């Protein structure tokens, strides 16, 4: 049968996927089937479970696959593969143009860091949509490309780093296309004091209190977003509670993650209005499980 | 290694329901793959597919199955069994106590005419059903529980005839649990001016329009109007269908498969110009050589 032999069966990763579905009563949604018989061909892979809540709604379709090897051009033709099949359903039609324009031309492969493909999926069929994220580092003609098609302000182009690009692409089924930018920093680079200070006149104080908690701190960009997101990568999950003040909604996505065996980290995404909220009702929330064969 | 040589294969009852899935986009809900494997225990029978449409809105996962041999008592109890391994998903809560009093006591299975078993599934898990119909004749004390089960009211009564009655279940995975009865009249007796004259009272003219195209007319007891078409090219004439609904049917135009359809809808839908809320419904039978 099988050439490849892992210690990761891929009964593992649809469980993990299984898990999520029972704890949040996720029916069939086109095309969940499709993207979970995609998520047992992947090999080495961390899989991200998520959940968006919108005051007292919640949708929690949401899905991402991290590849964790280095074959770029083969895991990004796969996740193509998933987003062609997808689009083969006939009321459905993907616009791939904003990712064909990205990666039109010689496409340099050895620059990419880090891919990822995913879905959030809603009972409206033309409101659901499929996900691609790139990484690159030291690319700039593509760099370029990547910031005209977000038609990044001067402004924001100061978010941008030089060295590395973190690109995603959303593909509703009815048509809609999106490109966004997540400019990021480190632990070890937004605690810098010449780089903090700067962050005091662009962040209100509510905004930077949960900085000490994390690895990772970004904002996303794009035109379809109604203002910049903020990102958290918490270092651990049990810090959570105690700086992000969130509904009961959100409370149940949380609390069964707090249970989960998987990562201690954990990612929250949220508008800076919601941090200066008294209570978080509008948040993303991200929780994930590697998986990685031990031969 | 089987037994009986006469045994239907499968595969062309699993086909003709899968063309049904291909066509309409339907997602495996909860529990087509089992009411498919299910399908796959059968011998010979008929087999249903459906679309319910509100104005714009399609719903195809529904498809019924019935028994076409006069083993009752079995073909009763797979269609149990059916219902009570589908119950045993713990997010699903299937009542079927109304089930359980109606066939109460020693019951007489030779009473029994028809049997049908189907799915009426939905995105929401609870909003789902699954369906049992069975059809009893010159049952008296079995039809009195039915009646009393109904809440039969004096002026339904008038509806039911004296030796049958069409008796329908309906369980939803969150609980809830509904019986109906479905008075029926065949073409010799809606057609038939003792039968039909009266009918001109209680029913209105445009209701009464589709019958010379009809064998079976029936009531679902809004009051929903049966219509069994001997034949479906004379459907489009009789039934202005909005294209939501039209698109159900031009398919099934064109799909091997009986010349009957079936045409559910209340008497509003026919006084009105255009068909927004209606049921379809296409069948196929399987009998073995
Ligand atoms: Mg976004
Ligand atoms: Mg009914």
């Amino acid at each position: 049968s099988k050439v490849f032999k892992s210690t990761i069966a891929p009964e593992e990763k649809l469980r993990y996927i299984g898990n999520h579905k029972q704890a949040f009563d996720i029916e069939p949604l086109y095309p969940l089937a499709l993207f979970e018989e995609f998520v047992a061909t992947t090999g080495d892979c961390i899989i991200e479970c998520s959940g968006k809540i919108k005051q007292d709604q919640l949708y929690p379709a949401r899905i991402d696959l991290q590849f964790s090897d280095k074959h770029h051009f083969h895991n990004i033709h796969t996740s193509i593969d998933f987003l062609k099949r997808a689009a083969s359903r006939t009321d459905v039609n993907l616009n791939l143009d904003i990712l064909a324009t990205f990666l039109a031309g010689n496409f340099d492969y050895s620059k990419v860091q880090n891919i990822l493909a995913g879905i959030d999926l809603r009972q409206n069929l033309g409101e659901s949509k499929l996900k691609l994220f790139i990484r690159i580092g030291d690319y700039p003609a593509k760099m370029a490309v990547a910031k005209h098609l977000c038609n990044i302000t001067p402004e924001s182009e100061a978010m941008l780093r030089s060295d590395t690009l973190h690109i995603g692409f959303d593909f509703y089924l009815d048509g809609r296309s999106a490109i966004e930018l997540y400019p990021e920093l480190k632990k070890d680079e937004f605690n810098h004091p010449f780089i903090y200070n700067q962050l005091k006149t662009i962040l209100s104080p509510e905004a930077l209190k949960p900085l000490p908690l994390c690895n990772l701190f970004g904002i996303g960009l794009s035109p379809a977003n109604e203002a910049n997101v903020l990102y958290y990568g918490l270092e651990n999950i049990e810090d959570f509670l105690s700086y992000f003040p969130i509904n009961d909604t959100a409370r149940r996505v949380h609390d069964f993650y707090l249970q989960q065996e998987g990562s201690r980290r954990m990612t929250v995404a949220l508008s800076e209005s919601e941090m200066k909220a008294g209570r978080i009702n509008n948040v993303n929330l991200y929780y994930s499980k590697a998986f990685t064969s031990q031969n």
